[PDB]
């Protein structure tokens, strides 16, 4: 099925995400009292983690293949917003929003976002 490849593609994409390196601090949504930031969600209104992807690619909430890289390329716009350009998160989330971003092509993932953006 058309949406059950890109589903499973996305699967193997966010899990890539969540073993490259450093990439445990995108896993869960931050906790603004442990990670010594109360002012994260004043901040971020948008929150996303790598398993809230996760939790709607197994619900089945994703109805287009671009609203999965939409909602992991908001982990990243989250991630530049709130951290200093060179801080070591910042330089950790633009090294895997490159790493997405290529993966995205080496997949085929954007091949179904193609195909998707001229049946709608
Ligand atoms: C996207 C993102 N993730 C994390 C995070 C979450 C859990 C653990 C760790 N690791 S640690 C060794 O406790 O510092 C980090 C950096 C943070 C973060 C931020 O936006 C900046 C503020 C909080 C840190």
């Amino acid at each position: 099925s058309f949406n059950k490849q890109w589903y499973l593609l996305a699967n193997q994409i966010i899990q890539s995400l969540s073993k490259y390196e450093g990439g445990h601090i995108f896993e869960k949504l931050v906790d603004a009292k442990k990670q010594n930031c109360p002012d994260y969600y004043d901040v971020i209104k948008n929150p996303m983690s790598f398993s809230c992807v996760k939790t709607k690619l197994k619900k089945g909430q994703y109805g287009l293949p671009t609203e999965f890289i939409k909602d992991v390329q908001l982990i990243f716009d989250n991630c530049s917003l709130y951290n200093t350009s060179g801080s070591l998160v910042a330089i950790t989330g633009k090294n895997i929003e490159a790493y997405f971003n290529n993966q995205l092509i080496v997949t085929g993932y954007n091949n179904f976002v193609t195909k998707a953006n001229t049946i709608n």
